[PDB]
């Protein structure tokens, strides 16, 4: 009823949207992984009379439910999607999107890693993002490669019209006590990558983590703090 939805409030298979700003929503879904249930976020950005989707809803059935929720709540077609790294919470559901007429995109690095991992593979490569600090425009957002953090390929997304910073899994929520799933992470480089985000987007008003509650710029420093403590 208006608060940001939490893991115990979303059954696996259902998707909720949350209005972040004019023409900006997050999407929240839940999924089981290795015997535990986790929430995950993505983003929806209005692109005229179309929508840009950032990240799947972590699975084929969740992503079908995401498209149905968008049709119910927004009623504009999703025409393009960007996956911000290669894990299943970002690309799982790309096949559903592709069969629904959505053009799917990711960096070449993400596409290679997804293919090697056995995950679904976005169709189109996003060039111009291979060096840390790189940025490119994509419809109503800017895509930014901060360097290795949660994964080597992780991208962040900025919505300039609303000063919304979607950090993806490179950014953790304020309640986080550990660096999450670090199997593919670079803990030594992650603080430097967060510092690049902080320097590039100093006017961000909302920061959305890959999992958990949005907040302000403090999520960036908190993330650096938890990652440094974990690495130790
Ligand atoms: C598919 C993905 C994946 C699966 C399950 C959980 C997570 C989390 C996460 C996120 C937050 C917390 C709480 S917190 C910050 O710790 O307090 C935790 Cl516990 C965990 C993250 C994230 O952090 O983005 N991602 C998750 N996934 C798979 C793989 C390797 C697969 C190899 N076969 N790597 N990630
Ligand atoms: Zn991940
Ligand atoms: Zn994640």
């Amino acid at each position: 009823s208006g608060e940001y939805p939490t893991v115990n409030e979303i059954p696996v298979g259902e998707v909720r949207l949350y209005q972040i700003a004019d023409g900006v929503w997050s999407h929240i879904a839940t999924q089981s992984f290795d015997g535990a249930v986790y929430p995950s976020n993505g983003l929806i950005v209005r692109d005229g009379d179309e929508l840009l989707l950032i990240d799947t809803a972590w699975g084929a059935k969740n992503t079908a439910a995401l498209l149905a929720e968008i049709e119910k709540q927004i009623g504009l077609p999703v025409t393009r999607a960007v996956s911000t790294h290669f894990h299943d919470d970002r690309v799982g559901g790309v096949d559903v999107l592709r069969a629904a007429g959505v053009a799917t995109y990711a960096s070449p690095s993400t596409r290679r890693l997804a293919e090697a991992e056995g995950n679904e593979i976005p169709t189109h490569s996003l060039e111009g993002l291979s060096s840390s600090g790189d940025a490119v425009r994509f419809g109503p957002v800017e895509l930014f490669y901060p360097g290795a953090a949660h994964s080597t390929d992780n991208l962040v997304v900025y919505v300039p019209s609303a000063n919304v910073l979607y950090g993806g899994c490179a950014v953790h929520e304020l309640s986080s006590t550990s660096a999450g799933n670090v199997a593919d992470a670079d803990l030594a480089e992650w603080p430097t990558s967060v510092e690049r985000i902080q320097k590039h987007y100093p006017e961000a008003e909302v920061v959305i983590p890959g999992h958990g509650l949005p907040g302000g710029l403090d999520l960036l420093q908190h993330t650096a703090n938890v990652v440094k403590a974990h690495k130790n």
